[PDB]
């Protein structure tokens, strides 16, 4: 194997599906939601379908239609007029993003700045680079006194200013939060902007699930920020805006000297993406660009829908003393699992302590989550390893299910 | 911009899509299908939108029934039991299976051998891993005085020889080849192998064209030469397969401790390729797996319906004193342009002869084509650049419009 994937062959991910597999088993583990996509969605990749050009290579960058929509959206969005052939790379989801992001950007022995717990890729995205990754983990403040947030959770100003030296190339940010749910302040990104101006650094910015924040929050994008549009990444996903995990279209928008970067690792790997996939996805975005004040728009009604269901997770959780961290965002839930019965002894190996209980909470309760250690650099594991991730983008016969095993718990 | 992408920016085909801009002018330049993709292709992506769990995260490495279906109909060529989760990748076209195979396996300071001409992507992925590209051209042979064909070009074993030593890592070969139509003889494959085991290198064998061969030539796959099986990555498109170019779907056929490593970069880069695309084009291949010796078979009638393509094209090139070389695969023709009224003094400075021409002929005569050049490192563009090629996988209405280009272009 070649010497830039040393070490990079871990996949903990295919004994959770493993786990997963049993079909009398309710699994809350991977982000696949099972809930319907919108019927539009699902309408135009049919009408895509069946036109012959829509079959065939469009533009590397983006289908034309797509980057039209996109450029609109995120036009309003930002306030500023956004380029669909200079600020815009349409990529293989997020995940492509990333990679291009990292990679167009990124030179061997370079450090960048990674808040723990993080998307997994991070990581290994970054040593492939040949960079170093600098941690930081969230740390968290007393609660309010009635519920355990996600905004009970926060960084060290100081802290992460300590981790800033001339080799840091950049920073990721990824907010809304996975794993945690946590939706930054303005005051958090404020901290951050500042020492990337200061410090003359890049940000790359995971914004995934920016529709969905809840109640009493809001996205703030750090690349609206002043001082920052010159020096961000921000990056969007179909998956996740559109519940249609399967469709693998993101999107890199920020300034035209860092998006060439970026094109030119696309052009050089995978060249162009999927034809149908695009041009249906440029109609769904029409759809619901052109209703954003209703309700109907699904950017409002899927968050709204997924409230309640953050709210009856947490619930279930409360009801065998699972400890809930509950979100600002996303569709994970974190729960503390330390004040349950500790039965691990017997389950012979130096797995860490969460690992270990999603294992026997899989056989014995028939129920599957996350270990949120999967999320942890390895000297940050053992500060995080009895917390537990929970998945709720899921149908309510799915929940019931789950309901029947909680109500069976003892 | 990173290090590694260092003068890998230029997209001189961007060019090539702005003399496409038509001002009522047929394009036979980019291998861009117009004919329709075979009925059920397209049905079965419709059938696949409409099911939720196809529209949600698949296996990372490849769908199940693709990867199944993959299994079956390679098995049946190799004559072997291919393993369908560790000895195949699926990957974001075969555009996408040769960066994760280079990516995967190349080193800085490898040396990998490429053929010239070739696919245009292979200099730059070379590059971009830090390795050298050692080219090798690719000559003529005297005709069989009655016309010129793909097999009239061949190497010259030693020299190819001479271009091994223990800095190869390993050999991209283009079977058939891209622009030039060479299958490949079983005698050409055999000093391939002989150097690759001699020498415990890899070969990279770029197959997209395996189904595109026409009458008295035969695919041989040189993964199936004795020796080659463990040291061979041989790489398929569904866009080549099903003339389905956007959907961007490709795979990687080869030994478990080889496929391991391109796994590794895919779970690093993309990780997961679209959902419905993978479910339509599993179903897509059972249909023509089920009936391999009908002429039915889109195997066997896209082949024949494209050879009388071909025929039409050299009789069109011919009439109009452009000589072209007769492919034996593939959908491109190349033809000489050198003795026609080759005068061209509208273009003043030694940028290459062919761009020149292409950029004539469109504008005089609304034909546009691909200058051979562009398939060409610098050092050997002077020896290929009297040389263009057209594209044939046309419907006949594109056909007929190029017919009255060439009845009135004297
Ligand atoms: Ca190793
Ligand atoms: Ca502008
Ligand atoms: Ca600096
Ligand atoms: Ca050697």
């Amino acid at each position: 194997n070649a010497k830039r994937i040393e070490g990079l062959d871990s996949n903990v991910w295919v004994e959770f599906t493993k786990l997963a597999a049993d079909p009398s088993v309710v699994n809350l583990g991977q982000g696949f939601p099972d809930i319907s996509p919108p019927s539009y969605v699902k309408e135009e990749l049919s009408k895509a379908a069946f036109i012959d050009n829509m079959n065939q290579y469009t533009r590397g960058f983006g289908h034309p239609a797509l980057v039209k929509a996109l450029s609109c959206l995120y036009g309003k969005i930002y306030q500023r007029q956004i380029d669909p052939n200079e600020e815009i790379l349409v990529a293989v989801g997020a995940y492509g993003s990333l990679f291009n992001s990292i990679q167009g950007l990124v030179d061997p022995g370079d450090e960048v700045i990674i808040m723990v717990p993080f998307y997994d890729c991070y990581e290994p995205m970054v040593r492939m680079a040949g960079a170093v990754p600098v941690f930081i983990p969230l740390r968290s403040k007393p609660t309010d006194g009635m519920k355990w947030t996600s905004s009970d959770w926060t960084f060290d100003p100081r802290e992460l200013e300590s981790k800033f030296s001339s080799k840091t190339k950049a920073i990721i940010l990824n907010t809304p939060h996975n794993p945690l749910g946590k939706v930054y302040t303005r005051q958090e990104l404020q901290v951050i902007a500042d020492l990337c101006v200061k410090h003359d650094t890049l940000c790359i910015s995971d914004e995934v699930y920016e529709w969905l924040v809840y109640t009493g929050h809001t996205h703030v994008k750090i690349a609206t920020l002043p001082g920052m549009w010159e020096r961000t990444i921000t990056i969007g996903s179909a998956g996740k805006t559109f519940s249609v995990t399967g469709w693998k279209l993101g999107w890199s928008i920020g300034p035209a000297h860092l998006i060439k970067h970026l094109q030119t690792v696309q052009q050089n790997s995978f060249y162009t993406c999927a034809t149908p996939l695009q041009a249906a996805l440029a109609e769904a975005f029409w759809i619901d660009i052109k209703r954003m004040d209703d309700p109907e728009c699904y950017f409002n009604s899927l968050p709204k829908e997924l409230e309640v269901k953050r709210d009856r997770m947490v619930r279930l959780l409360n009801s065998v003393g699972l400890k809930p961290i509950v979100p600002d965002g996303g569709y994970f839930i974190i729960a503390d699992v330390s004040s349950l019965g500790a039965d691990l002894s017997d389950m012979n190996s130096d797995e860490p302590y969460d690992y270990k209980f999603v294992k026997w909470m899989t056989k014995h309760k028939k129920l599957t989550a996350i270990p949120v250690s999967a999320f942890c650099d390895s000297k940050s594991k053992p500060h995080f390893e009895k917390l537990v991730r929970f998945c709720f983008i899921k149908k309510d016969s799915t929940l019931d299910a789950a309901e029947e095993i909680f109500r069976a718990w003892n």
